[PDB]
């Protein structure tokens, strides 16, 4: 009835983007469980302060669809405040059928740590039925003792190659230089090193490796460090050897035109697992200081947040996109009316299609919980921009868009109205016949936005539920059609 902001906030819940009753969603480390057929997604627990010294425990959720999540609480806990892993960080998790034993290996992070120790140590613990985990307390892998870093050696991956090897990858340094150790193993208990499976590009540091193969081809995906990315990335090739050549020297050998770059700065961390039937990766949506959504921070953004799952699109040449998990999708049941608030500036209405000329907008009635929303839009050119903008009342002085620049082959978060301003960016394939197929998926103030099985748009937009909600077009024409809106809960 109405469209003025109303100041919403998340203490009503999530669902489908997940985060604990206390604190936040860091990095996770999700599982295909191949006995209890569904995924477990260990996390490192974030606190809001953390203690000093032992903090990030890792904690779990089980799914079986990435959108319905049970939570496991705290399964492998903290060293103690003077041991290796009095802070524990991110690694991988892997069953054992010869001993029926699910191994987690993981990086134990020293507290102040001497010139003779090291800052991070690869160390295991394993549990028969994911539920009591016990801590091996005689396996400390070490970088140095095989010619790599000692205070750089963390996140390990896990995987098993069909002739039953298995295989660790752990991102290091050699002599500076960002490498990916390899490790290899029958039993998972006795390891030799394989030297490096791959460097780094230039002075990046690919956090969370992730190495699997999909139909025909083999892919890296990882989490840039750098600040002026972090993002997640991925390489491919046809063979282990094909993919382990992307960076050899520095060649620089990009899967697709964006340089592997599948998400913004609001999805991190994101690794993989696989059902048989899709692959789906989980990463972690930033909370904001404050809860602004314009304080995107000024070098890196606030680290953990809301669990967030997607599912991998394989196209015909190999490259990746991503876009929303079926079982999310099927969440949002409750079809809502879509009516005009507000119209602004030179445009026309057609029934249920909307034309926007330079400086229009549309503002469309108000948002509920959990919403999915899905639209058409077409541009008279390949140069256009138009804006999907949240948190707009009729008296909002500013709000959140989208925005969808044709011409600069990639979709931006920004601030609109009163103190506008740029935050990111996500490059995409432009579609050749200007139209865009839309659908955007929200939790309160977790959303993703899709775009032609193309662009994959996470971001945090608190207020985003319950306010209206709006189209604009900043450059060129733009047609809007078949506006939608789905929710979670069902009202009568
Ligand atoms: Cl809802
Ligand atoms: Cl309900
Ligand atoms: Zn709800």
């Amino acid at each position: 009835g109405t469209a003025t902001y109303f100041q919403s906030s998340d203490e009503h819940g999530f669902s489908m983007y997940y985060k604990p009753q206390v604190g936040f969603v860091g990095d996770p480390m999700p599982f295909y469980d191949p006995v209890a057929k569904d995924f477990k997604v260990m996390y490192l627990q974030d606190y809001r302060p953390n203690p000093e010294a032992t903090y990030h425990p890792i904690f779990g959720v089980a799914t079986k669809d990435g959108a319905t999540y049970e939570s496991l609480g705290e399964l492998i806990s903290c060293g103690g405040r003077d041991e290796q892993d009095a802070a524990i960080g991110t690694g991988g998790t892997i069953y054992n059928p010869a001993d029926k034993l699910y191994y987690t290996f993981y990086t134990g992070n020293k507290f102040k740590p001497s010139s003779d120790q090291n800052a991070q140590v690869v160390m295991v613990a394993t549990s028969p039925d994911f539920k009591t985990w016990t801590k091996n307390r005689t396996f400390y892998l070490k970088g140095d003792t095989y010619g790599y870093d000692k205070n750089d050696f963390r996140d390990p991956f896990l995987f098993q190659t069909e002739d039953g090897v298995y295989h660790m990858l752990i991102a290091t340094r050699k002599n500076g230089k960002g490498h990916i150790a390899e490790f290899t193993s029958a039993d998972l208990k006795e390891w030799e090193s394989a030297g490096t499976f791959m460097t780094m590009m230039w002075d990046r540091f690919y956090e969370c490796p992730d190495v699997f193969k999909m139909g025909d081809w083999w892919y890296l995906i990882y989490s840039e460090q750098a600040s002026f990315m972090r993002k997640v990335q991925y390489f491919k090739g046809r063979t282990l050897e094909d993919l382990k050549a992307t960076t050899a020297n520095d060649a620089g050998i990009w899967p697709d035109n964006r340089e592997g770059m599948l998400d913004s700065r609001a999805f991190y961390a994101g690794k993989t697992a696989s059902d048989g039937t899709n692959r789906y990766i989980w990463g972690w949506c930033p909370t904001r200081a404050g809860n602004d959504n314009g304080n995107v921070g000024d070098v890196e953004p606030e680290w953990a947040g809301n669990l967030v799952a997607q599912r991998l699109i394989q196209h015909e040449d190999g490259t990746l996109t991503l876009g929303v998990p079926d079982a999310i999708d099927r969440k949002y049941t409750s079809a809502q009316e879509v009516k005009v608030m507000a119209k602004d500036g030179n445009m026309i209405e057609s029934g249920k299609t909307y034309t926007l000329g330079e400086g229009a907008s549309v503002i469309f009635n108000r948002l509920k919980v959990h919403n999915k929303i899905s639209f058409t839009v077409k541009t008279a050119s390949n140069t256009d921009r138009f804006g999907i903008s949240f948190v707009r009342g009729t008296d909002s002085a500013s709000w959140y868009s989208i925005h969808v620049n044709a011409d600069e082959g990639k979709a931006n978060f920004e601030k609109d109205g009163d103190d506008a301003k740029y935050l990111f960016d996500n490059k995409f394939n432009i579609p050749a016949d200007n139209e865009y197929r839309v659908t955007i998926y929200s939790d309160q103030s977790v959303c993703v936005t899709y775009i032609n099985d193309q662009l994959s748009f996470t971001n945090r937009i608190y207020q985003m539920q319950k306010n209206p909600w709006s189209l604009c077009c900043y450059k060129g024409e733009i047609t809007v059609s078949d506006v939608q809106v789905s929710t979670y809960h069902h009202h009568h």
